[PDB]
């Protein structure tokens, strides 16, 4: 809409007290026009039609429960924003400042979260399982990455194409779980995952086999189930990003920690330059190690630790 930019303040999923952009005219909208084309935040209202409606609210405070997934969806994208330009120079999803688009609300008692290919939609859970996910600093993070993905790679949701696809989510998530400094750690959806048990979370990238992921290529799901295995598989990778970033033996192969700038760095250049729709885990070791040559010079630490943690979870 147009209208002022405003700021409001609200609750989180977690109880969290965080200001958010929005605009006014009339009502005051979920509608943060400090970033690109502007972050827009709807309400689904239990439905799976999308997007809802723009979320609207008579007085710019966001306490009420129903506000919450609201306040943490729109709050999230900001900071996903912030991460891809200030670490990457990127602009939005498209690298065009394109506008971010998520709804919270969808369905009922809905486990899940997505990208659709326009916009970002966030169930509530049902309660037990999940809390509502766009709670998770880290799946709006993998949802949004999944629209970088979209414009870069354009992989393929199958396969060894689709498992690279979901790491490359799980990768950045984490990424900017860490650069908000918001209780980081290489663990998915922990925040949002099972209110009623402490410690666990949907996936594991230090530890993929916690949750029963593979952490080996010769481990690696081979059926048709979640289209070829795309968050079971997603665990070879993201043990290999992991080892990358952190370093350690696995296998009883060595590798030397470069930390999770470099890791980023090499990865988002794989991403954006190397990877293509139907790349498999041969292929993104290969635009892995490239990435690093081109960044760090191909006798690097930096190289050299690519290889290692490829070699850990014996992906050639
Ligand atoms: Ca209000
Ligand atoms: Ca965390
Ligand atoms: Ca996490
Ligand atoms: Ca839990
Ligand atoms: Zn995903």
């Amino acid at each position: 809409i147009t209208g002022t930019s405003t700021v409001g303040v609200g609750r989180g999923v977690l109880g969290d007290q965080k200001n958010i952009n929005t605009t006014y005219s009339t009502y005051y909208y979920l509608q943060d026009n400090t970033r690109g084309n502007g972050i827009f935040t709807y309400d689904a209202k239990y439905r799976t039609t999308l997007p809802g409606s723009l979320w609207a609210d008579a007085d710019n405070q966001f306490f009420a429960s129903y506000d919450a997934p609201a306040v943490d969806a729109h709050y999230y994208a900001g900071v996903t924003y912030d991460y891809y330009k200030n670490v990457h120079n990127r602009l939005s999803y498209d690298g065009n400042n394109a506008a971010i688009r998520s709804s919270v609300h969808y369905s009922q008692g809905y486990n899940n979260a997505f990208w659709n290919g326009s916009q970002m939609v966030y169930g509530d859970g049902d309660g037990q399982t999940f809390i509502p996910l766009s709670g998770g600093i880290d799946v709006v993070a993998h949802e949004l990455t999944h629209a970088v993905t979209d414009y870069t790679a354009g992989l393929i949701y199958q396969n060894e194409s689709g498992a690279i696809n979901e790491a490359i989510s799980d990768i950045f998530g984490t990424l900017v779980e860490f650069y908000a400094n918001k209780n980081p750690d290489w663990e998915i959806g922990e925040d949002v995952y099972t209110p009623g048990i402490s410690g666990d979370s949907l996936r594991s990238m230090s530890d993929p086999a916690k949750y029963g992921d593979p952490d080996h290529y010769s481990k690696r799901y081979t059926g048709t189930q979640d289209n070829g295995g795309v968050h079971i598989n997603s665990g070879i990778i993201n043990k290999a990003a992991y080892l990358i970033s952190q370093g350690g033996t696995h296998y009883g192969v060595s590798v030397v920690g470069i930390g999770r700038d470099k890791l980023g760095k090499i990865f988002y250049r794989a991403l954006t330059q190397y990877l293509t729709p139907t790349s498999n885990f041969s292929q993104l070791r290969a635009a892995a190690v490239q990435s690093a040559t081109d960044l760090y010079g191909s006798t690097s630490q930096e190289v050299a630790s690519v290889k290692q943690a490829f070699d850990a979870v014996g992906v050639k």
